């Protein structure tokens, strides 16, 4: 009983291996080369996998798992007996397939286009806009554009892939789609938790909104910014307004400390992308982590290819499954941003390796906001002003209170503007997965969330037929996002443990853990556990106790939420949007 169970947990990983690569492997050929041919190939591997899947699926749900006495494959066989998708009778199936194919594709060929003009890609071009643009009218017509092409074109499949993916997920047990994605975090009070996480969060927020407001009631007039109001999303520099950094020029605290321009400085000194993830690696290497293998170098693109292809940009890594090819796939920018983006995108190859050698049912983070925190932890120091200067990217910014203030403010405007974001994304999917949000109203209940917890309104009143959601990468991909705010919450937790491991003294912010083995270590330790054990056991082994906990979050930033507070006092601003 206990033996058959064993066989059958070997068997599985050896066969799961084998097709598992083969998928990955169509998946990269479509994903780097989007074609009528390699579409028809991945959607071929996708039935290959599902009849995989079924088999060892409906063999492992013949175990009664509750008779079984090793709590590994006990936790295996639990896993295997989650068909998923395989679950859905084939025709279902194959629809589902397209409808996922037919979504990713359409987001990641839209392009916005001037009448008589040329067309503009979402990455880099609108990207850039709305970066760089201080131009009202420019800022609305690439947010406005990008929603009209590419949030509208997702709408017609997204009523049904609700259904269907609803469908699979009571064919494996959960009441809806929602319910089988928390699920992966083995937190029954995930949703109080989170909750109680965010509401710790609100100070931060709450002054650096009206700060920010404020900041663009200066640049944009006072007839385009209501100081008591929600702020217009398409001005904080990103096309989600999940991120703010990049209008750091209009919010800059002490604009007599100012800041050495990065880009320029990464593109005058001869920055490529291999450079920038070249450094990513060395950061891992520096701490004792793995190198990536050569065979990373060779099969990654790392830029988007000119030879006429067209390819899914959003920056994603790759684990093929067979413990030795590793992959990143990213349309390189050479400026700071993506520099982040790149060591993101490198702990999780960090992770792939780490885990390599545990069965692949086991091949996941401790849950998935750990798999998302890994490469930021180490971008944290990356981002530190002394970091930055010795890659010649900053001037010597150290011994001064306004670049203090100045970095926070710079950090935060990532760090703490995503929070609400991160929040509310499966706030509203999980209520269109529950039924509770339908197609009579996805739009006004998406836009009702940015307002309850960004505190945003759309420059534009939003009509029938627009599908804004569609619009975010995640949404059309099928990819969960509360794993980014889980990332971000504990991502602090981290740097706070590992600062102190490596002996750090002194503020939070100022800490960078560059060349720290005892900071590795821990990290090591941690990610070398995979999905074996609940995520509280990796909690525990990087910091020390076992909860998520905003406090060391709130630690960094507290200076910034000091300065905040005295300066929107003295300005007299009302916080909120009531
Ligand atoms: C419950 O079952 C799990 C899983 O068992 C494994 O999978 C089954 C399907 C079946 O194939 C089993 O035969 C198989 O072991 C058990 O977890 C495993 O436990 C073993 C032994 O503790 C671990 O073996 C380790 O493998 C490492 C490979 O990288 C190796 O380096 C380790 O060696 C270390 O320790 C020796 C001790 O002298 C030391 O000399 C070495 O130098 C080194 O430090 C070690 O051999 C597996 O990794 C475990 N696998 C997983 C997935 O956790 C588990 O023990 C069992 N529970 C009970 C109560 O028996
Ligand atoms: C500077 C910076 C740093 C990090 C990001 C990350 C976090 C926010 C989120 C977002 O931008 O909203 N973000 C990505 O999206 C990155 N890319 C996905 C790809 C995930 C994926 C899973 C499965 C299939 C395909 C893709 C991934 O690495 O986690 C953004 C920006
Ligand atoms: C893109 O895909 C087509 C069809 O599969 C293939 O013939 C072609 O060689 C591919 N191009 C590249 C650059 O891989
Ligand atoms: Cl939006
Ligand atoms: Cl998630
Ligand atoms: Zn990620």
């Amino acid at each position: 009983d206990e033996a058959e169970a064993s066989k059958f947990v070997e068997e599985y990983d050896r066969t799961s291996q084998v097709v598992w690569n083969e998928y990955a492997g169509a998946n990269w050929n479509y994903n780097t080369n989007i074609t009528t041919e390699t579409s028809k190939i991945l959607l071929q591997k996708n039935m290959q996998i599902a009849q995989h899947t079924l088999k060892y699926g409906t063999q492992a749900r013949k175990f009664d798992v509750n008779q079984l006495q090793n709590t590994t494959i006990k936790r295996i066989i639990k896993k295997v007996q989650d068909l998923e998708r395989a679950a859905l009778p084939a025709q279902e199936l194959e629809e589902y397939n397209k409808i996922l194919l037919d979504m990713e594709t359409t987001y990641s060929v839209a392009t916005v286009c001037h009448p008589q003009g040329s067309c503009l890609q979402l990455e880099p071009d609108l990207t850039n806009v709305m970066a760089t643009s201080r131009k009202y009218e420019d800022l609305l017509w690439a947010w406005e554009g990008w929603r009209d092409k590419a949030g509208r074109a997702i709408l017609q499949f997204y009523p049904k892939y609700v259904e269907l993916i609803n469908q699979a997920a009571r064919l494996n047990g959960y009441v809806d789609a929602g319910d089988s994605w928390r699920s992966m975090y083995e937190t029954p009070s995930l949703e109080q938790d989170l909750e109680r996480l965010f509401q710790e969060l609100q100070p931060l927020y709450l002054n650096l909104h009206a700060y920010v407001r404020r900041a663009l009631h200066r640049h944009y007039g006072a007839q385009h910014i209501n100081l008591e109001g929600p702020i217009p999303a398409h001005l904080l520099g990103n096309m989600w307004a999940q991120t703010w950094s990049n209008i750091y020029d209009l919010v800059v605290p002490f604009p007599s400390a100012p800041s050495m321009d990065t880009t320029e400085a990464m593109l005058k000194q001869g920055w490529t992308p291999r450079r920038m993830f070249k450094e990513a690696d060395d950061f891992f290497t520096s701490l004792g982590l793995l190198p990536v293998p050569p065979e990373f170098w060779q099969k990654s693109m790392l830029e988007k290819p000119t030879d006429g292809r067209e390819v899914v940009c959003h920056a994603s890594a790759w684990d093929f499954y067979n413990g030795k090819d590793f992959r990143i796939k990213q349309c390189t920018t050479v400026n700071l941003e993506d520099l982040v983006v790149a060591h993101h995108e490198m702990g999780h190859i960090q992770y792939f390796m780490q885990y390599k050698d545990l069965p692949v049912a086991l091949r996941e983070g401790a849950n998935p906001g750990f798999h998302e925190a890994i490469g930021d932890v180490l971008a944290l120091s990356v981002s530190t002003p002394k970091h930055l200067h010795s890659l010649n990217l900053l001037s010597s910014e150290g011994g001064s209170d306004e670049h203090d203030i100045n970095f926070l403010m710079k950090m935060a405007l990532d760090k703490i503007a995503f929070i609400p974001f991160s929040y509310l994304v499966d706030q509203w999917r999980w209520r269109v997965f529950d039924g509770s949000i339908t197609k009579e109203n996805y739009n006004q209940e998406w836009w009702s969330l940015r307002l309850k917890y960004q505190g945003l309104c759309p420059p534009v009143p939003r009509t029938q037929g627009d599908f804004d959601p569609g619009a975010k990468f995640h949404i059309p991909s099928s990819v969960p996002y509360i794993r980014y705010f889980v990332s971000f919450i504990i991502q602090f937790q981290f740097h706070e443990a590992l600062c102190q491991a490596a002996g750090h003294t002194g503020p939070l912010h100022k800490c960078d853990i560059y060349q720290s083995k005892e900071a590795g270590q821990r990290l090591a330790t941690a990610m070398k556990l995979g999905f074996s054990r609940p995520w509280p056991e990796a909690m525990q082994l990087i910091t020390g106790q076992p909860q998520m906990s905003a406090s060391a979050m709130l630690s960094y930033f507290k200076p910034l939420l000091d300065w905040l507070r005295t300066e929107n006092e003295l300005h007299g601003e009302k916080l909120g949007w009531p």
